[PDB]
This record gives structure tokens, sequence and C-alpha cells, in this order.
């Protein structure tokens, strides 16, 4: 069966993962959370125990805002990724970990597509392998890597495959992506699931590796939210056939993309999982 997976919105207690679940009315089957490069385990470590004492897996988005993929590549941030892979081994549960996420977008800076040009296909596929070097040299077996693309390629350079590490160093591939409406002054259009998603997932299904929807949400303006989510979940059943899990991204932010952004969409989304 499809995993269900969320990022709640705010780091994952157990008493939010546990709102979470009374408010989709169904266990979390995989708890998404964000942390930089300057996050050791032991901050993690009570949310991981959070998670695995509720019967879930922890995903981990791990954002290098503190080195971009040259350091990375040239060995610059080797003790503080040694670390983490120690301490992950001695935790021992099985870890789902998504290092240098939406390289084919232009926002952030280990991005390919990102301003100063420094991160190129090279630059990225060696900081990637490195990362999982280390983490096999300290034996951390447990940490399963996942691989990510934006579902739009955004910024010079970028596609969807350029920056694959190879199926040696990847567990999973992964595709984030959203329906914005019309809620953006970038013009930004209503979008169902199939239009956003389709194209990346016809690059990654070239891959013999499974794949996570790892951020998905709607927003509300533009359409109709519950229907989108009906619509999305049946298409992942019926046509995406490599996706595995997919994890809603629930957050009020750049727009509402909470599953109870409406009365609505919570019935909807309810339904659909
Ligand atoms: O633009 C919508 C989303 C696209 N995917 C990105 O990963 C999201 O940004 C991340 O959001 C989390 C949760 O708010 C932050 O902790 C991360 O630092 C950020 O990169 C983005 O909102």
């Amino acid at each position: 069966g499809l995993k269900i997976g969320a990022w709640v919105g705010t780091q994952p207690s157990e008493s939010a993962i546990k709102s979470f679940q009374e408010l989709q009315g169904r266990k979390l089957d995989i708890v998404h959370q964000f942390i930089n490069w300057s996050t050791d385990f032991s901050w993690v470590r009570p949310y991981a125990d959070a998670v695995y004492n509720n019967g879930s897996i922890l995903m981990i988005t791990w954002e290098p805002w503190e080195y971009n993929t040259v350091d990375i590549k040239n060995g610059k941030a080797d003790a503080y990724i040694t670390r983490m892979a120690q301490d992950m081994k001695a935790y021992g549960k099985e870890i789902w970990l998504r290092p240098l996420h939406e390289a084919n977008g232009d926002w952030y800076p280990w991005a390919i597509g990102y301003s100063s040009r420094v991160n190129t296909n090279e630059t990225y596929i060696a900081a990637f392998r490195h990362i999982v070097d280390i983490f096999r040299a300290n034996g951390a077996t447990n940490v399963k890597w996942v691989f990510n693309v934006n579902c739009d390629n955004v910024g010079n350079g970028t596609s969807y495959l350029g920056h694959y590490p190879g199926d040696n160093y990847v567990d999973y591939t992964s595709i984030d992506g959203y329906n914005w409406g019309t809620t953006q002054s970038w013009g930004s259009q209503w979008q169902s699931f199939d239009q956003v998603f389709s194209r990346a997932y016809q690059a990654l299904a070239s891959i013999n590796k499974p794949i996570i929807i790892a951020e998905f949400a709607s927003a509300e303006i533009g359409g109709n939210k519950a229907r989108w989510i009906t619509e999305a979940y049946n298409s992942i059943r019926t046509s995406y056939n490599k996706v595995i899990a997919a994890v809603w991204f629930h957050e009020n932010k750049e727009t509402d993309w909470r599953i109870n952004s409406s009365p609505e969409a919570l019935a909807a989304y309810r339904e659909a999982i």
C-alpha cells in the first residue's frame, strides 16, 4: 500500500505527530523534518524517538545552507558529516535522508541553477557520493538515500538527471511539486497533480528505483482543492505506479498548503488517504 507521510508544519514532537494523525484520521507512515548542516544528531534524537515510538519512518531533508557542493566535495564538511554518520549508525533505526534537494531549481545555494554558478553536475555528484561514502565507512547502512528533483527545472543548467549520482548511491528517487493556483504575482495558474508531476515522473521512471512524492500540496485559490486532493491520490494509485509514498507539505506558508486550509479540503484528504 501507498505510504502516507507529512511535514506537519512544525518539528515532529510526539504531540505534533499525534495531532496530525487526529487531523488526517490515519497513522502517518512517514514523518518528515527539515534540518540544516549545523544541527547534530543530538538535536534530532528526541524527534526521531517520537517518530519511531509511533511506528513511523523519519525522513530528514538535510539542507546544507552552511556548505555548498564545492565545500562538500573538497571535504570541508567532513567532520560534521562523519559525526552525523556515527550518530545515525549508533541510533540504528531506518532513516530516509534527503540531502541537497531540489538541485534542479535556482533557490538553494547548493543547487545547479543557483545564481553564482558554483554548483555543477560534477560538483553535485561528487558531493552526494562523498556524503554516502562517509556514511558507509561508518557502517550507517540503516540510512536510505533519497535523490530529489523539483517538478520543474528552474534556472540555467538545470535538468532532471544531470545531477543524478548513480544507482549505487541512491535508494529512492523523489519529486517535489505544488499546485500554486492563482496565488502568485509571478502569474501562477491552477495545475492538476498530473500537470505538476508528469514530466518529472517520466524522467525518473527511466531509473530502476522506487519513487517518493517527497513534498506536495495544493492552494485553495483558483480551483477546488478538495477535488484536487481526491484526484491526486487517485492519480498516484492509478498511473504513478512506481510511487511508493506520498508526503504532503502541511504548512501555511507561501500559500495555505495545509490539509485543513478548508473543511472541504480536510474531508477530501481524510477520504483520499
Ligand atoms: O515553495 C514551497 C516549498 C518547496 N520545497 C521546499 O523544500 C520548501 O522549503 C523548505 O520548507 C521547510 C519547511 O518550511 C523549511 O524548513 C526549509 O528550510 C525550506 O527549504 C518550500 O517551502
